[PDB]
């Protein structure tokens, strides 16, 4: 499949006790495919609360997402972990499920050297035989990969490019300049327009599973050169995103899904599991102003 | 005058002993006006080696720049300093010289509170009666001003906006959204295109006093919606800028001015005063590839 | 048991394939008890490569260490995780093994609020009924808990104090002023003397695996006010630690164990699994100079 | 003179208009010598609000302090600046006054290379013929010099050691190991005990202006190995310092001086020039609790 364009970073529905709610998770997937009209899903990312889950849970989410989506859309499986043996086990499972590409966060917590980082990517690829997308998220991992280092990663022909949840647009431009055949997916939804202006190939975003219509319009208008209109739509989206961030990101996207009848459920502990009354009321105001 | 568009951050020619070379400084000003075709000059900024100079030297530079440029172009005088009494003295002098606006760096070194910062801006404005442009450069000062704080600064009607040498494009978009009548000048030349895509009103840049032709083309093509062409010109400019940064920023821009017959002189100690042979040869290669 | 004094952060022996080497792990435990004469072991900390391992592997390590040590020394089980359900499962298992206290890293990766972090500690305690030591390691997690926040955690009376792998000695002194009955274990071996001078109750350290004799001397001499002699031993200790850090921290402590007959094995991928030959020779030099 | 021991970082008395109050500055100097019984004064440091002042004002302060103190105590002149020609002019003037050593902050604001920083120290020394103390204050300048780099500075035999306003006690111990004949003055008053335990040669501190008696006791008791008694005095000291930091550091030390009859005056804009009335009462509480 084509891996360009708009990918929601899939949110997962949890029950009160923190178990996966399969019915809810399917409604989320269905909603992204049918109503947000995404090109694909990025499953197991930070937005899916992935790092708070067990390996078996992560497998269940991969299985459920793929069974619901089938081949209607492109699917990318984020399998990265500080535990390389887990990342390999997950990448094999996702590959056998038919995921179109793997993705892996740079290994974190410990301060890994660049050679260790590369060996981690190469090891997942060798064990799975699947494509790989580097998942770069410096504001969470503390890891900053430079132009020449991405090029060493790109010496492995199964590495397709980078899910770039980073805000350095000089680095962004330089990666496009040096590796014009490798892909970049912008990761910060509130900076989609300036990333689109630099020729990114698509975007992966949490807010796309409620705002995926505007997200597509910004992306398409910008790359068609209609910046005045793309900018307008970016301004309204950033009103919504500022609202969502203030109110509590994952819970608030989930609340916005609930207001459209998607049983998007609780967040997983240790995240706060549920919005207070006041925050529910604020999310309803966001819905009325921006998504109704 | 109109303060929109392309402003070179003026470089200053020094002699071997660190004194200002007036003939050189005039040739720099002349070159920006006549060959780079800038809309204005930003005098006394970080690029002018301002923070390594005495108050009397800074005054001489203001006097010389204004006497050479006259009213051919817009002139902005950066007068900020950890010493508020110096900043007031400089802002008065620049105002009496006819500078179109003042600008001041956020006070630095000490960790000033936001109220102290605002009192500094308001004090300069009250003493001078001139317009003020906030000079925000977090990667040097460590000071990060937020949307609501810019709005408190903008309660003073003589504050025109911000010289934004910062790379947070979410903040950038938010400032345009909240204060659509206040101006923003992008400060990172290697990120001009994505800043132009968000509707900045112009740019202040060191590299414009050798690359001000391409800088204008990126700015105009982007805001006319021709992103494919603006992107191309941004890629070549960033090859040049990457070169310049690797070789030594201020010295290398000065070397590029010398290759066009501008006596751009030495840098001021404690900066390295002169390029080595090897670095001169590299700057000549930059000239041959990008500016000939 | 008395939980004061010298605790080695237990290293784990791995096979070439990343699996646990039980014989090797047992010999490490024995070497600590019998040769390093430690007061206890801190098991499953960052030093034990814990965050690269499966839930089952962590349990296996808890089981082995307890089996070897029996009740000859104190044992603390680090059970913290970004996965709260994992932390609870591990905390219950270590509690059933008869671990003298649990400990848990502040939840990391995601940017959790202080209420969420407190809820995480309280939930582990509620589920296990065991003592809890907060594991604070800001340079790996980016989380910095302040004096008032420690006080809120200390409202739970099963919270004993803090494994303070942190370098702020004003915070350290302030915690002892505020909470004089709560314990502190210093976590930077190379700053043992100044931490001991502030009246910490013990220390938890990776290098105590090989240098536990000097570590006890620094600690005991410092608390007796014999600073001249403590400082001497700290200088030699720090020559060794500087060499260990330059050569590769966990690999080099393992090599130093191997040089004494202990089957300390490989590191676990994605860490580099073995030293280069050059670095093996360097560990031999350290052994000859500092440990023979 | 012997440059070891307890040095207050001299505060400066300002008038309402920001000018120097000579009578007030003289009374501060006298209070230090006569009541705080300091070994010396560190004049023109960050504590003296130096970086907010003109060249002439700095000279006036050097002149006054020397005039009052004569040879009753040691005197060190902080003459560092981003302006090297300024540092040289000040260094020559303080040397002509008979200052026992110069000192200079690492050049800041710009991102200077280590060679440029060394050239700056060497140039000041060459121009003045006086001793030099490196002033290291990473939390204000962002500059962190490492052990090998200190060694390169120490190749100049007029470099005596370092005013270490820094909190890394591994670096501290490593500097004493490597350069045992070079001096270190600890610069964080609230970490005096652990610094003294590592064998620093003295301390330079703003709070010594009002708490010099306890500061000498902590320092002397620590070096005698009377840690229990040193720690007590450090706890009380740190109750006072925590209150001073919460209330506004330089203003509150000035208020505490005023409460003893010393005309310590205002702070200099852009610092807040005087305490709110509420905070004046709070300084009175500190005085009653800690200093009467
Ligand atoms: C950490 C995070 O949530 N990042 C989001 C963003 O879409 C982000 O939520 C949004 O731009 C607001 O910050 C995307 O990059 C997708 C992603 O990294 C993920 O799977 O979490
Ligand atoms: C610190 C600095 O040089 N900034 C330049 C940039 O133009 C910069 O030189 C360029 O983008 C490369 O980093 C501009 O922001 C202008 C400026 O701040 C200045 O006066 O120095
Ligand atoms: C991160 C780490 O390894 N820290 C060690 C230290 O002993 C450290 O290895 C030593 O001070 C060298 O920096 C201890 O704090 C124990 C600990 O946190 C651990 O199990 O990792
Ligand atoms: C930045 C500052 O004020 N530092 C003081 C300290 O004494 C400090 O005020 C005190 O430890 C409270 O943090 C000393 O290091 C002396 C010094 O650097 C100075 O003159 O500012
Ligand atoms: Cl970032
Ligand atoms: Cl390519
Ligand atoms: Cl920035
Ligand atoms: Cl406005
Ligand atoms: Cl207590
Ligand atoms: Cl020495």
């Amino acid at each position: 499949k084509n891996l360009k364009g708009i990918f929601s970073a899939l949110l997962v529905s949890f029950n009160a006790d923190g178990s996966i709610n399969e019915k809810g998770l399917r409604q989320i997937v269905r909603y992204n495919i049918d109503k947000m009209k995404v090109d694909g899903l990025y499953v197991g990312g930070s937005t899916g609360e992935n790092f708070m889950l067990s390996t078996e849970e992560k497998k269940e989410i991969f299985r459920i997402a793929k069974d619901e989506a089938k081949d209607e859309i492109a699917l990318i499986a984020q399998v990265g972990s500080v535990n390389l043996q887990e990342a390999i086990e997950l990448g094999k499972y996702a590959t056998e499920l038919g995921y179109d590409s793997l993705s892996a966060v740079t290994p974190f917590y410990y301060k890994f050297s660049f050679p260790e980082i590369k060996h981690y990517y190469d090891s997942i690829i060798e064990a799975t035989g699947n494509y790989m997308i580097v998942y770069s998220i410096p504001f969470l991992t503390g890891v900053n990969i430079g132009v020449e280092q991405f090029g060493e990663l790109y010496k492995n022909p199964k590495v397709l490019g980078v899910a770039f949840t980073a805000g350095d647009f000089y680095l962004l431009e330089r990666l496009k300049k040096a590796y014009p055949n490798h892909l970049i997916w912008a990761g910060f939804d509130e900076m989609m327009l300036p990333a689109a202006s630099l020729g990114v190939d698509g975007a992966i975003g949490s807010t796309f599973n409620v705002n995926g219509v505007r997200a597509r319009q910004i992306f398409e208008l910008t790359q068609a050169g209609k910046l005045k209109e793309a900018l307008e739509i970016q301004h309204v989206t950033n009103d919504l995103i500022e609202g969502i961030l203030a109110n509590g990101l994952y819970l608030t996207i989930k609340e916005l899904l609930k207001l459209d009848g998607v049983e998007a459920g609780y967040c997983r502990e240790p995240m706060t599991k549920e919005l207070s009354s006041e925050k529910v009321a604020f999310a309803k105001e966001l819905k009325a102003k921006y998504l109704s």
